[PDB]
């Protein structure tokens, strides 16, 4: 049991978490998510993995196996006469293996998030979760996460 | 009264009431918002009001006195493996002056908006307000608005 930066060759496998999620969404937002095999570009995969502001986790198990993983951004703010410049880090992705789920693994992807995030003095993590997203909710909720902004929309069609 | 487009003549009014929405987010979050005189900047306001996809509309109850404005844009997502295309009215600014509200003048601007968005034919109208805003979600509830996604942090600092 280790968390570590994923390399390229965690691809195959990460995809395929990334596919649980994104089939999950599929099904509650339609409207908004497409199905598609592979929900995960490799190139970009690789882009996250190798990129200068970017960083990819994976959480592997005693077979050597990802079991989760987390793809995150160091975000700068410029400074603007409305706006305070913010250093944050953002999770784009956290996924955990839908049959590992509810044992720590999140979060203990998620302490390795935050002690990055300190070692950069970053002001705040963000990430953002649909709202049908009840699973995630409580999860972010349990490590003291609380909603800063939300989208709202009304369907014209 | 009426509502109508703007134009760049507005700006000293639109300004006016941005700049109490704008003062009510740096109350409630000065480490997001920063205070400045002014709050909204003319040559941006000229580029919404005169922009290829942007609209500005104002209420006028008053000579020389603008009750409401909204900045309002359309927006085009590209089709995606894994995201549908999608093309939305997204409210940037929907501002109702502090003294005049409780009149239906926020509803009547955003009755407009929903018919720019009819008229071209929308997926849905789109925009994001604060956690802390109460009253913007009860207006935004009150005319069938729903939340979508949300944005989720923990402040390291």
């Amino acid at each position: 049991m280790i968390i570590r930066e994923a390399t390229v060759q965690d691809y195959e496998e990460v995809a395929r978490l990334h596919t649980q999620v994104h089939e999950a969404h599929v099904k509650e937002r339609g409207d908004i998510f497409r199905s598609n095999e592979p929900t995960l570009n490799p190139s970009r995969f690789q882009a996250a993995v190798q990129g200068e502001k970017s960083t990819v986790l994976v959480f592997v198990d005693e077979r050597e196996k990802i079991g989760a993983y987390s793809v995150i951004h160091l975000v700068q703010t410029p400074l603007l006469p409305t706006m305070q410049q913010r250093k944050t880090v953002y999770i784009s992705d956290l996924c955990v293996d839908e049959t590992r789920r509810g044992g720590g693994i999140g979060r203990l992807i998620f302490e390795a998030i935050i002690s990055y995030g300190k070692a950069h003095q970053v002001d705040a993590i963000e990430l953002d979760v649909y709202d049908f997203n009840d699973r995630a909710k409580a999860f972010y909720h349990s490590l003291g996460m609380r909603c800063q902004k939300q989208t709202m929309e009304l369907p014209l069609l």
